[PDB]
C-alpha cells in the first residue's frame, strides 16, 4: 500500500547559508557612521520652511531608500501637519504623492484633491498625458484606493497607457523606474525588495541624488543584511538538525524561501526574534501540508488531524512512524516558543497560534476528504474551508509572538477575524487558485477553487479567473481601508497583515507558483536580499 511519487525540485541553495560569521569590525564601523548619517537626515526632515513638494519628495525618498523606520515620529508629525492644513493648490505630481503618502500612513485625505485634474465626467484630462512625473505618481497612488475612492476608478488605466507610451524615450534612470513601476507598483511590493531595486538601480544613478541619503541607505541595507544572514544561518542550522530532508523526503525543502517570507513580513532589527519564530512556523506547516497533499493516506490523515486537536505527546503511538517525526517536532517547537517568551512573562500567548494551527489542520483534512470523494462544493462552502488552508490566519497570529509589544487585547482582536486579516487571506487564496489551477487540475483535484467557481456559476475558466481577480481587487480596497485612522489596534500590528498580502502578489507575479518553483521568482530576490551586498 505504498505512496505517491516525488516531483518536487530540491533546495537550490545547498548549505551556502549554513554558517555566517559577521565581520565584527565592519559592523561597528558601519553602525558608527550610520549614527552620524542618521542625525544629518533627521535635521533634513526637521528643516523649517520647506515647500510642500520638497517635503513630500524628501519623505518619499527616505521611505523608498528603506531608512524611514529610523524616523517614524518625524515623518508622522510632518504628514499629520500636511493632512490638517488641507493644501489643495498643487500640480498632479505633488497631489498624487500627497494622497499616496497620507493614505499609506492612515490619514483619510479626501480623493477630491483629484477633481481639478478631471473633466465633467470624472475622467482624467488627457492634456496631462505629457506629464510623466505626474502620471507616475498618479499610477502609484491608484493602488491605494478604498471603496470610497471611485473618483480614482480611471487613474490606473489612464496613467498606465500613457506611461507605456512615454517609457521608451525617457532618460535614465527615470525610464527604468517607470518600466519597473508598470511591472510592480510600490504599494503592493515587498519593502526590502523595492528598497534594494530603488537604492541600486535608481537612486544610485540619479544625477540629483543626495549623497548623504544614498550612503546612509547603502550602509543601513548592508548592515541589516548581516543580521538577516545570521538569522538565516541560525534557522538553517535548526532545519538541518531536524533532518526532514532525508527522514521526510516527500516534503518540499524550502527553508530559505520560508525565511524570505518572514523577512517580507518585517525586516527591522527589533523584530529579529519575531522573524526567527515565524520562519520556523512557516517551515513546519509546509511539512504538514505536503503530508496531506502528497503522501498520507486518508486513514493516516485522520489520526494526524485528531492527534493535533488533542495536542498531547501521549498521542504519538496512534500515528505511523513517519508522522511521529513531524508531530513531535511540532509539539517541541511550541515548547521552545514558550521557553523563549518566559523571561518576558509572555509564554501564555503561544496558545493563540496553537489554536490557529489546529484550525488549519482540520481544514487540510476536510480538503483531503473532498478530493477522495470527488466533491465540488459551492464557492461559499469552498471558501469556508479553503480560506484557513492559506495558513494566513495562522501566520498572522504567529507574526505577533515575537513582537514584544503585542498584548492579549491584540490577539483578541485578531482572533475575531477582523476585515483587514480576512482580505489578506482572500488575496492569498484567490491568487493561489488562479496561478495553480492548471497543475492541480491535471493531478485530479476536482475541488479546486476555479473549478468550484466554474460549476457553481456556470461560467468558463476565463470568466472564473476574472471573478477571482476581482475578489482580489475588492480585498485590496478593504486592506487599504483597514489602515485608515482610527485603527483598531496599533499600526505596528496591521503592517504584518498588509505585508502578508504583498508577499502573495510578489511570489505569484505573472501567475506562477514561485514558492513551489522558486527559481523563477524567488531566487533573484533571495540573491539580492541575502547573498549580494550593495556595492558602496
Ligand atoms: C496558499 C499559499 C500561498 C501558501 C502555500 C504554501 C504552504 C501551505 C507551505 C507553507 C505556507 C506558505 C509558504 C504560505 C503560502
Ligand atoms: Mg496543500
Ligand atoms: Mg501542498
Ligand atoms: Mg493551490
Amino acid at each position: 500500500i505504498v505512496r505517491p511519487v516525488a516531483d518536487f525540485s530540491p533546495s537550490l541553495w545547498g548549505d551556502q547559508f549554513l554558517s555566517f560569521s559577521i565581520k565584527n569590525q565592519v559592523a561597528e564601523k558601519y553602525a558608527k557612521e550610520i549614527e552620524a548619517l542618521k542625525e544629518q537626515t533627521r535635521n533634513m526632515l526637521l528643516a523649517t520652511g520647506m515647500k510642500l513638494a520638497d517635503t513630500l519628495n524628501l519623505i518619499d525618498t527616505i521611505e523608498r531608500l528603506g531608512i524611514s523606520y529610523h524616523f517614524e515620529k518625524e515623518i508622522d508629525d510632518i504628514l499629520d501637519q500636511i493632512y490638517n492644513q488641507n493644501s489643495n493648490c498643487n500640480d498632479l505630481c505633488t497631489s498624487a504623492l500627497q494622497f499616496r503618502l497620507l493614505r499609506q500612513h492612515g490619514f483619510n485625505i479626501s480623493p477630491e484633491i483629484f477633481s481639478k485634474f478631471q473633466d465633467e465626467n470624472g475622467k482624467f484630462k488627457e492634456s496631462l498625458a505629457s506629464d510623466v512625473l505626474g502620471l507616475l505618481n498618479l499610477y502609484e497612488a491608484s493602488h491605494v484606493r478604498t471603496h470610497a475612492d471611485d473618483i480614482l476608478e480611471d487613474a490606473l488605466a489612464f496613467s498606465t497607457i500613457h506611461l507605456e507610451s512615454a517609457a521608451p524615450h525617457l532618460k535614465s534612470p527615470l525610464r527604468e523606474q517607470v518600466t519597473h513601476a508598470l511591472e510592480q507598483c510600490l504599494h503592493k511590493g515587498v519593502p526590502r525588495v523595492e528598497t534594494r531595486f530603488f537604492i541600486s538601480s535608481i537612486y544610485d544613478k540619479e544625477q540629483s541624488k543626495n549623497n548623504v541619503l544614498l550612503r546612509f541607505a547603502k550602509l543601513d541595507f548592508n548592515l541589516l543584511q548581516m543580521l538577516h544572514k545570521q538569522e538565516l544561518a541560525q534557522v538553517s542550522r535548526w532545519w538541518k538538525d531536524l533532518d526532514f530532508v532525508t527522514t521526510l523526503p516527500y516534503a518540499r525543502d524550502r527553508v530559505v524561501e520560508c525565511y524570505f517570507w518572514a523577512l517580507g513580513v518585517y525586516f527591522e532589527p527589533q523584530y529579529s526574534q519575531a522573524r526567527v519564530m515565524l520562519v520556523k512556523t512557516i517551515s513546519m506547516i509546509s511539512i504538514v501540508d505536503d503530508t496531506f497533499d502528497a503522501y498520507g493516506t486518508v486513514k493516516e490523515l485522520e489520526a494526524y488531524t485528531d492527534a493535533i486537536q488533542r495536542w498531547d505527546i501521549n498521542e504519538i503511538d496512534r500515528l505511523p512512524d513517519y508522522m511521529k517525526i513531524s508531530y513531535k517536532a511540532i509539539l517541541d517547537l511550541y515548547k521552545d516558543y514558550e521557553k523563549e517568551l518566559s523571561s518576558a512573562g509572555r509564554s501564555h500567548i503561544v496558545c493563540h497560534a496553537i489554536e490557529r494551527m489546529k484550525e488549519v489542520v482540520r481544514n487540510y483534512n476536510v480538503e483531503s476528504t473532498w478530493f477522495i470523494e470527488g466533491y465540488t462544493p459551492p464557492v461559499s462552502e469552498y471558501l469556508s474551508n479553503a480560506l484557513a488552508t492559506t495558513t494566513y490566519y495562522y501566520l498572522a497570529t504567529t507574526s505577533y509572538l515575537g513582537m514584544k509589544s503585542a498584548t492579549e487585547q491584540d490577539f483578541e482582536w485578531l482572533s475575531k477575524n477582523p476585515k483587514i486579516l480576512e482580505a489578506s487571506v482572500i488575496i492569498c487564496r484567490v491568487i493561489d487558485d488562479t496561478a495553480t489551477y492548471e497543475v492541480e487540475k491535471s493531478r485530479g483535484q476536482i475541488a479546486t477553487g476555479i473549478e468550484c467557481c466554474m460549476r457553481d456559476y456556470g461560467i468558463s475558466t476565463k470568466e472564473a479567473m476574472a471573478k477571482f481577480q476581482n475578489m482580489a481587487e475588492t480585498a485590496w480596497k478593504d486592506i487599504n481601508e483597514g489602515l485608515l485612522r482610527p485603527t483598531p489596534v496599533s499600526t505596528e500590528f496591521l503592517t504584518p497583515i498588509l505585508n502578508l498580502a504583498r508577499i502573495v502578489e510578489v511570489t505569484y507575479i505573472h501567475n506562477l507558483d514561485g514558492y513551489t518553483h522558486p527559481e523563477k521568482v524567488l531566487k533573484p530576490h533571495i540573491i539580492n536580499l541575502l547573498v549580494d551586498s550593495i556595492k558602496i
